[PDB]
Parts: structure tokens; sequence; C-alpha cells
């Protein structure tokens, strides 16, 4: 039996996994998007269902001034004696913290801030003797030696017990990070990432008889990498290990699916799965001797996407994210029941600090995305539409607006410093359907006059100008609904009737 | 004593070196640019002077349909018994060939085509017993096994002697290439590149008692790489070894100087230098145990850029290149003596097949480039100016043109599918000076009214939107003079009085 990588497609980086009984839970990083830290459930490690998010209240998730280069970095999920612990860094705050839950169907606790614990990629390990360890990276603010640092932790207080110790510098790759500590068959294993989360990414491992070392580097490090290969999966690493309930061992990790030359990726880093074998001499081997594939052998794992939101519910679906903390008063499912009402502010998609926007990840190279908008702009600056969005300097949008007192449909692009109106046509109806067809190379932007059903191709745009390599940051493309007054508050409401996401 | 890498700055990839007495000669790849294969001279390996080019006649260099993804790939330079041999691939023709010279101050021979020898990166080795070997890569057209292939060669006939043999697959990195064979202290060394010429690039070496193997992989391969590091020099490899006349050993190779995040480079791949040490057990060590730096120890090498062309000469300087084979009738230094006259055709900078353009490499992150143009366009399509050019889809230009019968100075950009006029101002003089200030992050485009000396900032543009990572291909930015009729022949001549390139 076979499965395909990635197992969670689209922008789902830094996967951390946690087993409870015969069920599995997984979390990913979310940067500037709100709510933060998607959480998934699976029974077979292959098929994952999003249960919701971990950070859903402003007290848990302060994203003022966050961008796709900041906000929430790698989260780690652990379970002990009926309690889930989620530990992560808000890089904008420069703070590490824990939230807790006894029930993933309910909400998580207020943050327990870990004072004086710096760096990114905090992790927790519950040792068999009852001791709890926090492991993490060098603190940049301080200017510490690159490497992996560890201490005992008191979980109630969120405070370190005893001394913080450097435990391993790694094999010598850049950015030693993503540390997780495990104990298997009497050995402590320290699993890390090196090389940076781009084309040099790799997984390395060390072991010791003691939780604080000394750690011996695995003689066949790195144990997983696609560096220096032209494989369709690239930038592989940031791994977390699980033992399935049949006793077999597996790792989750992220990778990219770049296209073009030099390689460029626009779907973000995506969650992948590979089996682990243990050597006779007590080392883990990931995948096919340190390499993985798109099609993989499922071993004994039990093998087994059209999304349509008509805005009938007064609760937002779990597909939606906002750019930073939403200004709640600017979105309404109740103002006009069965529609989403959005109120544009002075902020545009070129601005980092909460523009009026709600969006969902692009999770497929080939898909069709559409929405119906009612919008009657009162003034020339006023605009609402559908965006393909990577960050504040890299986005395309098809929108209704006004120019010299005439309503126009426009295709607009921001790429770096370039802000261009690509095409503009007069439009004569109160509602419009926007439709975007995505393929690996380009987006095609069309609009439909709803009453006639007549379709019009407005223009196209390249996927590669939205790629991470071009745009910067750590994220993937989103499709979003937005409104703006382009420097002034928008005086006209935007009403979106529905949103459809149809993969090939 | 110290030197700085790169030793030849700007677009100078795939360096191959050749010693004759106490003097040294070096060649680099040139892709679609004409003339092709720059050749340099040095006495100390650090300071290189361009002597000219190897491929200067249309018979030697057929570039119709060549782009920055094709044309001339890696060249290798060798010397034997008073004759220089340059061997390379024209990827557009899909042909390998040799040109010969007994005097680098004169021209090279007609091509000797090596029939049936495919792949890229051909190399020559003159064995101590008089035998001559050609070494190269797998032939893609055929669909051969990746690896390094070798045969004996008859140099007069350009034909293989005996059998072509696979000699090494490399260590397992992608694209095993750049092979060179050497014989040192009774061992044959086969030096190659693996990992691709991007962030996974590395140098590996194998040895044998016999020229055709079996080859043993060096136990500490790779012997040079910056993969998985955040060093300012990246993508290092494609090395060629020389023994200096004091007996010390050195390698030349290329690397990039990327900026931003993810890393992006716009100066092309640049030629670097590092020392070699030989181990007691007979293996070469490059640089500081397989890593190199911007500042390097010069050992015993004897340690030791404003370019102004006023077009007084009726011969083009060695700084200038054209896009493919120039249409000679469209450039003149004699029509108006002391000026360069250019005649624009229907072809624009967006077209691959010889637009009217002459250009020189950007060789510094910080520099000021300028020219004076006399241009009186007769029609709206007609345009001449100064370009910052990476390839046909990635270039910025400041130019004089006509719109609705008014002369305007414009800043124009092509980035992927985006073609935009960024700024446009009416202009009232027959001549104009264009001035571009480059820094690592951006180009600033100004014009000067020559008689008044008044300067006007027209706009700016990002370096990263011209980077190789964004644009594609294998080259670096050029600054160019150009003219076009934008779909029609230009009916007005363009006269450029001078060109100045002033590094910081
Ligand atoms: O995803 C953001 C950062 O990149 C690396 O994957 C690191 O482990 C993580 O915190
Ligand atoms: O520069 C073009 C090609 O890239 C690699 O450096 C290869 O060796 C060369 O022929
Ligand atoms: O892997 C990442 C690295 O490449 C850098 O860009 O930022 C922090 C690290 O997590
Ligand atoms: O190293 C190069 C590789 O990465 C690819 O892009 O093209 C041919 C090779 O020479
Ligand atoms: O912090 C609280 C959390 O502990 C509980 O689970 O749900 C409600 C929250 O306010
Ligand atoms: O009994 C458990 C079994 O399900 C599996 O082997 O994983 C660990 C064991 O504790
Ligand atoms: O091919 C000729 C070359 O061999 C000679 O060196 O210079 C003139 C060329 O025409
Ligand atoms: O005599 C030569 C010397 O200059 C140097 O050691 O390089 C090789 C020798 O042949
Ligand atoms: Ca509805
Ligand atoms: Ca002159």
């Amino acid at each position: 039996m076979e499965y395909s990588n990635p197992v969670i497609k689209g922008f789902y980086p830094d996967p951390s996994i946690c087993r409870v009984g015969s069920d599995y839970y997984l979390v990913t990083s979310s940067f500037q998007y709100f709510p933060g830290v998607p959480i998934f459930h699976s029974t077979n490690l292959i098929n994952w269902n999003k249960i919701g998010y971990c950070l859903i209240r402003p007290s848990q998730l302060m994203l003022n001034n966050a961008t796709n280069r900041s906000g929430i970095f790698a989260p780690t999920l652990r379970y002990h004696e009926g309690i889930f612990y989620l530990i992560t860094t808000n890089v904008t705050l420069k703070k590490n913290f824990i939230v807790m839950s006894e029930d993933l169907q309910g909400e998580w606790s207020e943050p327990i801030w870990i004072d004086g614990w710096g760096g990114i990629d905090p992790s927790l390990f519950f040792d068999n003797d009852g001791k709890v360890y926090i492991t993490g990276t060098n603190d940049n603010a301080r200017g510490e030696e690159l490497g992996i640092y560890q201490a005992e932790i008191d979980l109630k207080k969120g405070s370190i017990i005893g001394e913080r110790k450097l435990i391993w510098k790694g094999t010598g790759g850049s950015y030693p990070e993503a540390p997780h500590l495990y104990k298997v068959n009497g050995w402590y294993y320290l699993l890390i990432a090196e090389g940076g989360t781009e084309y040099g990414h790799m997984v390395t491992v060390a072991r010791s008889k003691y939780p604080f070392g000394p750690f011996e580097s695995c003689p066949f490090n790195p144990i997983l990498t696609h560096r220096s290969t032209n494989h369709p999966l690239q930038a592989i690493g940031h791994a977390d290990i699980v033992q399935y309930h049949d006793g077999s061992w597996w790792a989750v990790f992220h990778g990219t699916r770049p296209i073009s030359y030099p390689p460029k990726h626009h779907l973000g880093r995506e969650t992948c799965l590979a089996p682990i074998k243990w050597t006779d001499d007590g080392w883990p081997i990931i995948g096919y001797n340190g390499r993985i594939d798109i099609k993989m052998d499922a071993g004994y794992l039990p093998v087994k996407e059209i999304i349509e939101d008509d805005f009938n519910s007064d609760i937002f679906s779990t597909d939606w994210n906002f750019i930073q903390n939403p200004r709640l008063e600017h979105y309404s499912l109740k103002g006009r029941p069965s529609w989403l009402k959005m109120r544009g502010t002075e902020k545009t998609l070129n601005d980092i600090n909460s523009p009026t926007f709600i969006g969902r990840r692009q999770e497929h190279f080939v898909c069709n995305v559409s929405t119906l908008l009612e919008f009657k702009p009162n003034q020339d600056n006023e605009e609402a539409g559908l965006t393909v969005y990577m960050n504040e300097k890299h986005h395309y949008e098809i929108a209704l607006t006004k120019k010299n007192g005439r309503i126009n449909v426009v295709l607009k692009k921001t790429v770096g410093d370039i802000q261009v109106v690509v095409n503009s046509l007069e439009y004569f109806s109160n509602t419009i359907i926007f439709s975007i067809q995505a393929n690996p190379e380009e987006y095609k932007f069309s609009f439909v006059d709803p009453n006639t059903g007549q379709t019009y191709l407005l223009g196209t745009g390249l996927t590669t100008l939205l790629s991470t390599e071009v745009a910067g940051g750590f994220t993937g493309v989103y499709f979003g609904l937005y409104a703006t007054g382009n420097g002034k508050v928008c005086t006209a409401p935007a009403f979106f009737d529905w949103f459809k996401y149809i993969p090939e």
C-alpha cells in the first residue's frame, strides 16, 4: 500500500506530532496569521483533519507589527497525564510561552510565559522518571553561541529549574534548531535541523546515556536531506518522531515543492511523512536511507477537497485566517444575514498592520477559486475584491473600484516596489463574480456578470513572482477577500455572498 | 599577506586556468553574449587583466536563438607544446568543439567540431606519456546515465580514439559535471562538481592509478562546499587546479554573493581563488578544510577600476558585449566620428533575437553608470536609452521616447509578465544624460539636462527582481545602451557620446 507526500498540502510548516492512545495530533507554525497554530487529528498518520487552531484569543496571540517574517514560529505539541502542552515563540514579542488544554475540542489556556528562555523552537520532553525538560536554541537578542540549549522546567510556574546548558552544537551546519529530545531503548536521542530551512536543510541526530550529554553525533549524519539533489521535494527537515500503536516508527517533517529554475515555491512548506528504521547499533534511519519520495510505502498504516462557504453560519469556518489580529468590528456575518460584510479601512494589502482581509491557504497547484461580491463604491479610492496574497509587497488582486466616477473592474499587482494596474474595464452591475484559475505557472483572473453568466478574462499573473524566494518570509500563498479605502476609510460596505475553492 | 574573493568580480562563471611558464591564463562561460569566452592573464593568480575574448567570429559563435539559459557553457583552457586549446559546448547548437591558438594576442582558429561527443563541460588532459584525453558529462539528448565520461582524442581530426567510457558517477550529488583529469605524484585525480550550480554546489574528487579507473572517492568528500552554511559566498564549485611556479597548489572556482532572504544574487557567478594542501595519504584539501572566505591568506603569492569610453576609437573596447551575434550594420563608430550610432529595429529588450544593444557587466554592488544620448524620435514607438538588463523578461530602462507627439523621458520595467511605465516626464532637449546609481538593494534612475547640468530623480528599482533566482538562466546583470522601434524599425538614429562606469 502507498501514500503520497506531502500528507498535509499547502502552508503547514514545522510539524510537531503527539500520540494519545490510538489517535494522533499535529500542529504547524502560522507567523502573522490569526488564528494561530492549526491543529490536526489523524488515526493513520496519512490522512489529517483540521480540528481548529490553538491560539484564538488576542491574549494568546499578539500580532501587532507581525509580518510573514515574524509572529508565531515552530510550535511543539506534547501530552502528559491528560494535559496537552503547546510550546512556541512569538518572534514579534521575542517571547516563548506555553498554552495548556485538557480537551482539544475546547479552548486552550492563557499563556504561561517562560521568563528568561530565549531562542526559537522550544520543545518539551517528559522523561520516564517524571522529570520535564525544555530544549531550544541560542538566544539572538543576547548573542549566544549557535546551538541547542536545555534545562529542567517547572510547568506550573513556567520557570527553569537549575541550570540552562548548551547540549550540542550540531554537526556544523548553519542554524542548529528544531531540537527534540527522546528516550528510546535506554538512549537519549537529540534530533535537530541544520542548514537553514531552504535548500541546505537537513535532519541530524545525536545520542547520550544522559539527558544533558555528552552527545555523540550519528556517524551517518545527516539522517535526512535532499540538499545537492534535484528531487521534486526540497528543503526537507524540522522533524518530529512518533511511534505508531502497531510499534512502527515514523517521522513528520516539512518540505517544499518548487517549480521553475532556479527552484521557486509558492505553496509554502508542507507536512510530509516518512518511516524510521533503527540500526542494530542503535541509530534511526529516515525514509530510503536519508531520502524520501512523493510516493511512499505505507507499511502497515491503514490507508484510506471541494470547499464551499455560503456564509450562512454566524461563526467563521476553520479555513479562514486574518492578517494579524482582526479588527472585529470590520467583519460581520450578522449585518446582512447569509453574506459576509467587510468594511475597508485606510489600510491596503500593501500595509502590514491589519488590513481588512480574510483568506485561506492555496493547498493545490491546480485549483479554481471564486467569490461573489456586491460593492457600490462611493469614491475613487474605494476598492474590494479577491486577492492572491503572499505578503505586503507580493500580491495580485481582481477588484471593483471607481475611477473618475466610473465603476471599473481592475487587475492590480504589487511585486516588490512595482504597483501596477494591469487592466481596467468599465462595469455596470451591482454584483460581480471573481474567478481565478491557478496552475503551476500562472493565475488566470476572470470576472462573471452574474445575471447573464458571461465570463471575461481580465488578465494573468505568474506564480513565481509570488514565491517565497522572491517575496521573503516563511509562508505560502493565500486566496483572500478584502476591502480598502486606499488611504481613507472606505465609505461603502463590501458584501461577499460565498466563496468556493475547487481543486483539480 | 591577504587577498579578497572574488578575484574576478561580476559575471565570470566556470573558470578554467592554464599556466605557461610564469604566466597564467583563465577563461569563463558567456552564454548568449558576443563576443564569447573572456580570457584573462595574471602573474600572481589574484590580479587578472582581460586580454579579450576567444570566440569573436560568427563561424566560431553561432548564437541565433540563444538566451541566458543557453549559448556557451563552461569552457576549458589547456596548453601543449606551444598550442592553446579551448574546448566548450554551444548548448544552442548542442555541439562540443575546440578552437586553437599559438598566440593569445591574435585570433583563435575555426572550430574543430567533436562529432558524436555530447554532454556539457568537455575537458582536455595531456598525459605525460603523450596521450590526450577528453572528459565530459552524460549526453542529455541521448538520455545517458548521469556521470563522467572519457575517451582518448585525436586533436587534429577532432575525433575520438577507441572507446568512450563512464569513469565515475560521483559521490551521489545531482549533476556530476565540470570534470577535470590531472596526474600528480603517480595518481590520476578526477575533480568534479556535484549538487548543481546553486545552493547545493560542491567539489568532489576521486583518484586512480589508471586514467580510466576504477576511481576511488575521496573519504572526506566533498572537498569544497558552502552548502548548508550561511556564508556570504554561496554556490561554490566548478574548480580547476593549477600549480604556481613556486610549487604551491591553488584552485580557481566560482561562487555567488547573494543578498536578501531567501538569498538572491544579481552579479552572476564570480571567479574565486583558494589554496590546496595535499594530505600525507595523497588527497587534496581546498581552502580552510573545505570552506573558503572573502578575505584569504595569499601564502607566497606576490600581492599588488574607473572605465570611461568616449567612443573616439573605431574599434569597440573589450568591455562591450552584444546579445547574440550583432547585426553589424546597426552599430557604427564611423557614421558620426567620436559617437556610437545605433539603429533600433522592431526587436525590443523583451525579444531574445538580437535587439540593438551593447552592454557591459555589472561588476560591483555599488557603482554609478552613465551615458549621454542624442535622440530625436520621429514616431511614438521609437525609443533609446540605458538599461539594467538580466534577460528578456527581467530588465529596467531609462529612455527617451515619444508619446502623442511629445518627447518624454521614461522609466520602464519588465519583470516576468509585468511590463510597466513607472514614470514619464516631458523633455525638451536634443541630448540627455542618463545616470544610474547602484547599491546592493536598488538602482536609482536619474537624468541630467546636459546644458544646465540639472539632475532629476525619475525613479528606483529593486536589484532582487533582476536576480538569477527570479529571472532564470546562468548570468549576471549588464548595463547596456539600446534602441528600438517597438515592433517597427526605428526611423531615428541614436547617438551615444560616451559611457562611464564608476565603482564606489
Ligand atoms: O518556520 C520558521 C523557522 O524556520 C525553521 O524551520 C525553524 O525551525 C522555524 O522556527
Ligand atoms: O555555467 C553553466 C553550467 O553550470 C555548471 O556550472 C556547469 O558546470 C556549466 O556548464
Ligand atoms: O531555518 C531558518 C533560517 O534559514 C533563517 O532564515 O531564519 C531562522 C531559521 O529558523
Ligand atoms: O549545474 C547545472 C544544473 O544545476 C542545471 O540547472 O543545469 C545544468 C547544470 O550545469
Ligand atoms: O483559558 C480558558 C481555558 O483554560 C478553557 O479551556 O476554555 C476557556 C478559556 O478562557
Ligand atoms: O503498547 C504500546 C504499543 O501500542 C506500541 O508498540 O507503542 C508503544 C507501546 O507502549
Ligand atoms: O582562423 C585564423 C586563425 O587561425 C589565426 O590565428 O587568425 C586569423 C583567423 O582567421
Ligand atoms: O619547475 C617547476 C616549478 O616552477 C614549480 O614547482 O612547478 C612545477 C615545476 O615543473
Ligand atoms: Ca450566501
Ligand atoms: Ca564622444
